């Protein structure tokens, strides 16, 4: 009973030169009725796609590199104003060149360079096409448990044509590393353009060069950590990067040792997430802590003002079960039916008003997947893994609303990876895997092997199973032979963060409902946006117009990046998915 704000997008038309013709795909928008159809136009407004639809891709045999495409929606037998016009890509990726920052030297005395790291997307200027907001990582970035000085964290915005809109420098008082800066790109106020929200400090320099706080404060200690001095929360304006408003980060660190160590590990474990706590409009949550004291703080940014909505603190009375449950990521989804978003903080959940929903007591894990994994169960499921060898489960498949287990598997050990996806059509729903085994959504062990990666799942070819993504590979589970075969190796491109091996971004940002992959070139001279050329016979509303998925894109960069999920069941046997309840 609720419509959600959702980004006004253009048709997302993309064309790609293939052996034999040109491949084309476009969006089906969530503002459109299911009855819509399309005609495709090659060059001189030539109708080409003679009758109409059932998908939003089309293979054009008589297409060449000099061709120009437009598509026209048909609303009730009446063709509409054409889309934007596009040329043809001579390779299966779009190059976005980067203004790569020059290296530098820390007090350390050491030298360091930058590489393109985690990304997000948003419509910063309102033209109906996504920009890429990119985090730059210095080669001396640090995990929380490693001493050492780190280079400045920088965040750029780029249009798809390579236009660099601005650079923000977080400055010397924001340590570089996976668990420090978590950045949220969303249209919070509803003005139709996106803002950026993240944690700042004395000396962060906005996109117009304006310094926040004291440009001469240096709270870096001799171990390269910032364990003193004030802490800020800032939202910047999308098209310019300018400070809009800055408030005090909550909670502040206080006595560092109260978090469970004196050397600055547990205290600087951060997460963040966009959530429609309204059921209608976006909020965001900034989180601090998970091994230990765990605090979530929710906000709105509307009418130029940042307002605190609520605070959940595990130190607070009655909330002590909720400590030690958080993962190195979070999920966001209406799990209880009320139209409003709850926060699935790893092995615990917070309700939309700031109140504990449940704590499983199974403890912190390094991966999680929240979606409709078993389409035979109404409601969502959460499949995750757990670090605690003394946990009853090393992998657990539970009810997302109550937190009660559905099935789970005792390992007496850390299980540091786990995945969820429909890779086997013999079993309706998503299969899951971790710690040497592959299971049905019901908990039954399939075969004896498992896919060659346990990282990301990506919808890439034309079928309803999901494919696999790791390093610079897209792979496919051959469920008949129990082997992983390769569909694409993006040679020259590279993933990020060594063993995590994640892409800068995975997201349906162009064309068809299939997902695009944003990998950096090895030297970080360009980002590459890969889009599929597999003709599909399936049609769906753009994944960026689904609530759970869009919010998945917004937290992908967060902590140890996890892959996105749809709020509906996407896989073999799915129903023809219905128009989403949204406005633009
Ligand atoms: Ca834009
Ligand atoms: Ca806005
Ligand atoms: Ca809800
Ligand atoms: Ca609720
Ligand atoms: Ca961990
Ligand atoms: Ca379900
Ligand atoms: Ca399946
Ligand atoms: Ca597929
Ligand atoms: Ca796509
Ligand atoms: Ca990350």
């Amino acid at each position: 009973a609720q419509a959600r704000q959702m980004e006004s997008l253009n048709r997302g038309l993309v064309a790609v030169k293939t052996g034999n013709g040109v491949f084309v795909s476009w969006r089906l928008l969530g503002t459109e009725p299911s009855s819509v159809s399309f005609n495709v136009y090659r060059n001189g407004k030539k109708l080409n796609g003679s009758p109409i639809t059932s998908s939003t891709n089309y293979q054009d045999a008589g297409g060449d590199l000099n061709a120009v495409y437009q598509v026209r929606a048909v609303l009730n037998g009446r063709e509409q104003a054409p889309s934007e016009s596009v040329g043809v890509l001579n390779k299966q990726y779009k190059s976005v060149p980067l203004q790569k920052p020059a290296g530098g030297k820390t007090p350390d005395g050491v030298s360091y360079t930058y590489s393109a790291n985690d990304a997000s997307v948003g419509d910063l200027d309102g033209d109906g096409q996504y920009e890429i907001i990119l985090k730059w990582d210095p080669s001396n970035s640090k995990d929380n448990s490693q001493d050492g000085y780190t280079g400045d964290v920088l965040i750029d915005a780029y249009k798809l044509d390579g236009t660099m809109m601005w650079r923000i420098n977080l400055g010397k008082n924001i340590r570089a590393g996976a668990h420090y800066t978590q950045f949220l790109v969303y249209d919070f106020d509803g003005d139709g353009k996106a803002e950026i929200a993240m944690k700042t400090a004395d000396g962060t320099k906005d996109g117009k060069g304006k310094v926040i706080g004291n440009a001469n404060a240096d709270y870096r200690n001799a171990q390269g950590r910032i364990l003193s001095g004030p802490e800020y929360l800032t939202v910047f304006k999308g098209d310019t990067g300018a400070e809009l408003t800055t408030v005090n980060y909550e909670p502040a660190r206080g006595n560092v040792a109260d978090w469970g160590d004196s050397y600055g590990n547990r205290v600087d474990r951060f997460l963040a997430g966009v959530a429609y706590l309204d059921g209608e409009r976006p909020s965001f949550v900034m989180a601090r802590g998970y091994y230990t004291r765990t605090v979530l703080v929710a906000y709105n940014f509307r009418g130029g003002k940042l307002t605190k909505l609520w605070t959940f603190d595990s130190d607070a009375p009655g909330n002590g079960a909720y400590a030690g449950q958080g993962n190195h990521s979070l999920s966001v989804a209406d799990v209880d039916g009320d139209g409003k978003d709850e926060i699935i903080y790893g092995a615990m959940a917070v309700d939309h008003d700031g109140k504990g929903l449940y704590s499983t007591g199974w403890g912190h894990g390094d991966a999680m997947h929240t979606g409709n994994l078993d389409p035979s169960r109404p409601g969502l499921e959460v499949f995750q893994v757990h670090e605690n060898s003394n946990s009853p489960y090393g992998l657990s498949f539970r009810d997302a609303k109550t937190g009660k287990i559905i099935w789970g598997v005792h390992a007496g050990k850390d299980v540091g990876r786990g995945m969820a996806a429909d890779i086997d059509p013999r079993y309706e729903g998503a299969e899951v895997w971790a710690n040497g085994s592959l299971y049905t959504a019901k908990g039954v062990k399939i075969g004896n092997t498992l896919p060659s990666s346990t990282n990301f799942g990506i919808w890439w070819d034309g079928d309803l199973q999901r494919e696999l993504l790791d390093s610079n590979r897209i792979d496919k589970w051959d469920y008949q032979n129990s082997r992983t075969v390769n569909l694409l190796t993006a040679s020259g491109a590279s993933a990020n963060n060594g063993t995590k091996a994640t892409p800068s971004l995975q997201a349906d940002i162009l064309g068809d409902w299939r997902e695009e992959v944003v990998w950096r070139a090895e030297d970080s001279s360009e980002l590459r946006i890969y889009t599929t050329t597999d003709v599909t016979e399936h049609r769906m509303y753009t994944l960026m117009h689904d609530a759970v998925y869009r919010l998945g894109i917004a937290w992908q960069n967060v902590g140890y990046n996890q892959p996105p999920h749809t709020g509906f069941y996407l896989g073999e046997g799915m129903q023809t998915p219905e128009k989403p309840n949204i406005y633009t």
